[PDB]
């Protein structure tokens, strides 16, 4: 039996009051990831670049656990500019099907006032593996 | 056995990286719905009208699956004006009990900066059926 | 068998379209709590004081049910000032381990535009008890 707690060597890492992710068993969940630039360690200005890195981090954790984005049941993403979603949404959906994730997980994205680390976007989705 | 994926002919419909809703089986979940005006296809200015339509869409999906709002375990709603919640909250609670939903599902509403489609409100709640 | 619904005599109490909390059984969930000052009934200006009270309310409900913060699988908290998180995060993590909550539940905090009751912060986390 297992419950939450998900270690990995790709995500932003956990060193505070939270872990990289949580594996409840059969139903996984990813914390509010962020485009922690691999060279700046924060959030690339390139809404597309930062948007792509954030997706890799969220998947890296779920992948290190033994799953895939395709399994993602639901997904949530906070944006600092709903006008930029045009590029993120176009690439967000184009990658899922390009990764074999046509299931299309639930969505819950909204324009928040701000985000941790001044990040221009956050990612938090759920995944299953029945 | 089932997992996520919920089709319907009432909700805003899914044509991107997400589905109308997701049925994990026994525990359903609705995506961030929106008052997609049946005549404008976006969000009626009438905070009350748009607030009512949004509730119907969220219920239409759960209803098309085989459940009811009364079963809703938790609920989340983003507002663009916490001052308007006075009318939404008054009608939100008056409809639940009027629909046989006295259980009172969890709440998680907050004043967000913006919302998809420039909608003045979003709805995302969970439902059970043990 | 049980499903949602969690009564208590410590939390902000439920008198509208939502209950104090919801106990799905084995997997609990707390609604968007708030620092409802015990003397003002709203939200203390002391970001630290209000931040501490909010934590007690969220735990009071889960405690009245038969669990602890340590069991918390995931956690979400809306802030009105990401600059204040420096004090909340420092005390948030210092209390978990001080309460025996080193598990570190998932995180999902963001700077929202506003919050119910003009509260300067909201709390909503999940808990397990397998």
């Amino acid at each position: 039996m297992m419950t939450q707690i998900i270690h990995t060597e790709k995500a932003p890492a956990a060193i505070g009051p939270y872990v990289q992710a949580v594996d409840l068993g059969n139903l996984v969940l990813t914390s509010g990831q962020i485009p922690v630039n691999p060279a700046t360690g924060e959030v690339p200005a390139d809404i597309v670049a930062q948007a792509r890195q954030s997706l890799e981090n969220v998947k890296a954790i779920i992948e290190k656990a033994g799953l895939t984005a395709a399994d993602i049941v639901k997904t949530t993403v906070f944006v600092k500019d709903l006008n930029d979603f045009a590029a993120v949404n176009a690439e967000y959906e184009r990658f899922f099907k390009e990764n074999n994730h046509p299931n299309f997980p639930a969505r819950s994205c909204v324009e928040v006032a701000r985000l941790p680390k001044d990040v221009g976007l956050e990612i938090e989705a759920i995944a299953v593996r029945k």
